[PDB]
């Protein structure tokens, strides 16, 4: 997987989050975009190839991932202790992260 | 001021920008915010007053203060720029910055 891929997972498996109405799916599509956002969360993209590691933009970028992904986890706690609708919300909260790095680096 | 004052200060001045009737409320706005978050980021907030100041949760609750100044200075930067509309676009952006903050400690 590449980045674009990693990048329709977490897309694709938000609608999923929204159109399921039990655990085990909200579960499932956590996971997976578990799994995708850590995949992208190391590389360096290639608008920063050429910025240093600890530079702040980079710092800022891998912290987006950092934090999408603690955000992941806390939803899908929410999911394990069967609370659906409180899981959907927090999955339907992390949109603000996908808009938030995508505004800075676009 | 305490921090429901400050969050007073916050919730009055984004709905100001989103209905500013002309283009100098924006700037004058975001400058009260300004103020208000770095106000805020000196409070314990009630969920947290059992906890450390070194905990990650007062860590994250700072840091929410910090990284909220940092994208009011960036809607400054427009509107000083004569950018008003773009302003008025990044401002309503600020209110990730609040849910997400919310969500953890409100
Ligand atoms: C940075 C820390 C990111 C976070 C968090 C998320 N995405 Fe992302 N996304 C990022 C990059 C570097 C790129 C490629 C360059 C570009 O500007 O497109 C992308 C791209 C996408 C795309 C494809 C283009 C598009 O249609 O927007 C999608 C569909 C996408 N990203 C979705 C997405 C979602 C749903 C996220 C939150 C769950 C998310 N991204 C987080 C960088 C980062
Ligand atoms: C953490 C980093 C925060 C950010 C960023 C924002 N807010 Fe906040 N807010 C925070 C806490 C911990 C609390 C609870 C305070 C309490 O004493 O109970 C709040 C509360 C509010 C409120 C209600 C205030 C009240 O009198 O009960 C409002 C209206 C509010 N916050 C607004 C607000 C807005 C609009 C923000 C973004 C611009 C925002 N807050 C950011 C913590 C944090
Ligand atoms: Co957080
Ligand atoms: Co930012």
């Amino acid at each position: 997987a590449d980045l674009e891929d990693n990048m329709e997972t977490l897309n694709d498996n938000l609608k999923v989050i929204e159109k399921a109405d039990n655990a085990a799916q909200v579960k499932d599509a956590l996971t997976k975009m578990r799994a995708a956002a850590l995949d992208a969360q190391k590389a360096t993209p290639p608008k920063l190839e050429d910025k240093s590691p600890d530079s702040p933009e980079m710092w800022h970028f891998r912290h987006g991932f950092d934090h999408l992904v603690g955000h992941i986890d806390d939803a899908l706690k929410l999911a394990n202790e069967g609370k659906v609708k409180e899981a959907q919300a927090a999955a339907e909260q992390l949109k603000c992260h996908c808009n938030h790095c995508h505004q800075h680096y676009r």
